[PDB]
């Protein structure tokens, strides 16, 4: 029986990794279980479009089809009386026309300049499928779900004759930091880093993640804890690096803005934080948390290592 | 912030901690929507199944026979069949058998969910192919808590953070600035964990003794919830408190037994001069009572554990 502790800044993907464990080892999501997330998908979806639109204002930008001005105001009024767990084709229509707007899509691409759900685009596009009244959220839909984790979530599953007891720690900064403390001496830690946070001006979000990793990695609490590093959201990174310069996050970066090199660099910047390199090793994997195939492959490796290290 | 309140739910398990949690959602936020409830259809069924199963499976250990020998058939199916309107049938019939009912009445002899009768006596409306469980049905569900559950709610201009730990031991101390502890006690447990050392009540007492006197919570208000008083109100009429406190010489009446049990718990406070215990007789499943109780709880927190910040 092993105790794995998902760690890392919010939105790095701890939760998504939990679901993948469910989907990959125990059973997954019954058409029944999925139905549960209908309200979350709607919530996320509406949240995504509102954010983008409410951003057009600040970033000073006009809608494509001048008429979308009506749908904009409509969006809000309909978001208020929204009966969670169900979305009206009326609202479904408002979002749809807005998402297909020239100026709105322009704001969407200027996404880094504000806060926007990673899943924003994924849901919005599939809006036709999701707007249906009988719509049953797919496993991917569930995986793309974004819900702030509170308290500590604990999942169980057996893999390779091993009883895994995983832990995702939500809660505020301090008590979280304090909960981590009562987690000193865990079999393993899977620290997640959202690679796509390099170009975000949230200190830098990436450096923040780094600072956090530095603490966990060189912390006396985990001197016998397999520090596993998930350089996650590699997909969003790839689509992003070809437009945004890694320099934004690392001015001391001489390489080129290409997935391979930049990714490699980020991995370097994190691994370099490890002080006791001769004593303890960092097991890294570039991941796409939402990608089940990727995560199974990756978790396979994590297990193997876990097995040896003990 | 001064208007931040950290609440920790403690107690023995099946003592009503999560029921309080569920209640905080129903009272201070929205409650369980038609959809959300539908989510619990399964647990309500499993709860129901393991309950009737627990009864039958116990008839044996207690040398009990079915009323009408015809049920022995349904007994067989129940197992080799585990909801279908067929299952609903084997249940209803078994739930009516005199012998079963008699086994159900000796529940203290074995382990049985407290919502057993509730569900079973409502099996019809429940087994309905178009069953949408009620908040109450949700409230009566039983499902082990894992990890740490957290609930946020604003009430009386206070921002509450309530925690329920899933077993729970060194994690209770893993909290900082805990404003208050709501310790739950299952009153109806007096006449019955594992018949190992002491009975549930004494277990709970050990638990409370440990917490009530812990110096880590010296600045934490100790709220005691003598819970499941509704179930307690019934058992005291047909089961002596002596089963739990052999030295008990009082009458087996709600009022007297309840007071006694309160005393046994409050006596444990080894710091009567400095630390006060705020006791409440509750029915975690009763939304009305919970809010009433919780309203009193906050006034206590406001009036005893908060800086002069404006609420009092
Ligand atoms: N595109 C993409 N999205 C991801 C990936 N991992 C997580 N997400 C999404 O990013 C958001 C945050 O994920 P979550 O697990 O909640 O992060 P957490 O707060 O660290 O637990 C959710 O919408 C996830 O579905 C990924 O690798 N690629
Ligand atoms: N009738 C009745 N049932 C209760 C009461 N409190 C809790 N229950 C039930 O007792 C069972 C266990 O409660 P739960 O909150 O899970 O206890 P926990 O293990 O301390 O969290 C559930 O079926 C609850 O619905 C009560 O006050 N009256």
């Amino acid at each position: 029986e092993v105790k794995l502790l998902l760690l890392g800044a919010g939105e790095s993907g701890k939760s998504t990794i939990v679901k993948q464990m469910k989907i990959i080892h125990e059973a997954g999501y019954s058409e029944e279980e999925c139905k549960q997330y209908k309200a979350v998908v709607y919530s996320n979806t509406i949240q995504s479009i509102i954010a983008i639109i409410r951003a057009m204002g600040r970033l000073k930008i006009d809608f494509g089809d001048a008429a979308r001005a009506d749908d904009a105001r409509q969006l809000f009024v309909l978001a208020g009386a929204a009966e969670e767990g169900f979305m009206t084709a009326e609202l479904a229509g408002v979002i749809k026309r807005l998402w297909k707007d020239s100026g709105v899509q322009a704001c969407f691409n200027r996404s880094r300049e504000y806060q926007l759900n990673d899943s924003a685009a994924y849901y919005l596009n599939d809006l036709d499928r999701i707007a249906q009244p009988n719509y049953i959220p797919t496993q991917q839909d569930v995986l793309r779900t974004r819900v702030k984790t509170t308290g500590i979530v604990e999942t169980h599953f057996t893999f390779k004759d091993l009883h895994f007891k995983m832990f995702d720690v939500g809660g505020q900064r301090s008590e979280r930091k304090k909960w981590i403390h009562c987690f000193e001496g865990v079999t393993a830690i899977i620290f997640c880093v959202a690679l796509s946070d390099y170009d975000l001006v949230l200190m830098n979000r990436m450096h923040e993640s780094m600072k956090l990793f530095d603490s966990i990695c060189n912390n006396k609490w985990f001197t016998d804890t397999s520090i596993i590093l998930f350089l996650n959201k590699k997909d969003l990174f790839e689509e992003k690096i070809k437009k945004s310069p890694l320099t934004i996050c690392y001015p001391e970066y001489a390489g080129s803005n290409t997935y391979e090199e930049a990714a490699a660099y980020i991995q370097c910047q994190f691994e370099d934080l490890n002080k006791r390199k001769d004593t303890k090793e960092i097991y890294t994997h570039f991941t796409c948390a939402t990608d089940t195939k990727n995560v199974q492959f990756v978790f396979d490796a994590v297990t193997d290592v876990i097995i040896k290290n003990n």
